[PDB]
């Protein structure tokens, strides 16, 4: 169901977050707001790239906003989605700083 | 460089092409303008790509809605259709600066 299904995919997110080497080499510094459209209605989380954490709300400049329905979250995180075809099929939607997107895009 | 000059006019071209089949009228949502950077051995070569006029043109642009860099090799290959947008990005072979939300339009309609 669409609770279980959110909650796989923020703790997925919360754990690669978790990984990151705070000191180490790092190319996305940046706060991005996350839209999850689902059958219900829309979860709303920040992942904040910068200070490595991730909360659920509406961040009120994020460098980035990404807008997705959850179904696909679910084939990207799975691979049997890939971002250049998510592209090609217009399933995500993104506004602000386009550099910060791309630097995105070549991690996930 | 011969092979360099007809490596960056064949890309032109075929821009150029893509752009001149667009409907003026009809359904549209890629209006900006493009700054298009290419990165060659003999220098950069620098074209607006123009989608709200629908011109393309050599130059710099004051302020385009986004700037894309990209090596001569990866720029013939998405142009040929052996390389995606998608795959490009994935790889790191674009930077981009400026407006996602123009990119993401872009990725969309190749
Ligand atoms: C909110 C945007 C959509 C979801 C964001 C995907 C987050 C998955 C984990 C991202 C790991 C980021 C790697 C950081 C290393 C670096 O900065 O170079
Ligand atoms: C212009 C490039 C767009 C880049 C944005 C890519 C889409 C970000 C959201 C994809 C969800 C990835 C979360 C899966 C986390 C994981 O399983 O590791
Ligand atoms: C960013 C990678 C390369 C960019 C080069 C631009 C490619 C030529 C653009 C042609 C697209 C024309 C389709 C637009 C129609 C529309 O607005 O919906």
């Amino acid at each position: 169901g669409i609770r279980m299904s959110v909650e796989t995919i923020i703790e997925r997110i919360k754990a690669r977050v978790g990984a990151v080497d705070p000191n180490g080499p790092r190319k996305v510094l940046g706060v991005f707001q996350l839209n999850i459209k689902t059958a219900s209605g829309v979860e709303q989380w920040i992942v904040d790239l910068k200070q490595l954490k991730v909360d659920q709300g509406v961040f009120a400049s994020p460098d980035v906003t990404v807008t997705v329905g959850l179904e696909d979250m679910l084939a990207i995180s799975g691979k049997t989605l890939t971002v250049g075809d998510a592209l090609k099929q217009g399933k995500i939607e993104l506004s602000g700083d386009a550099d910060l997107a791309a630097k995105l895009a070549e991690v996930i």
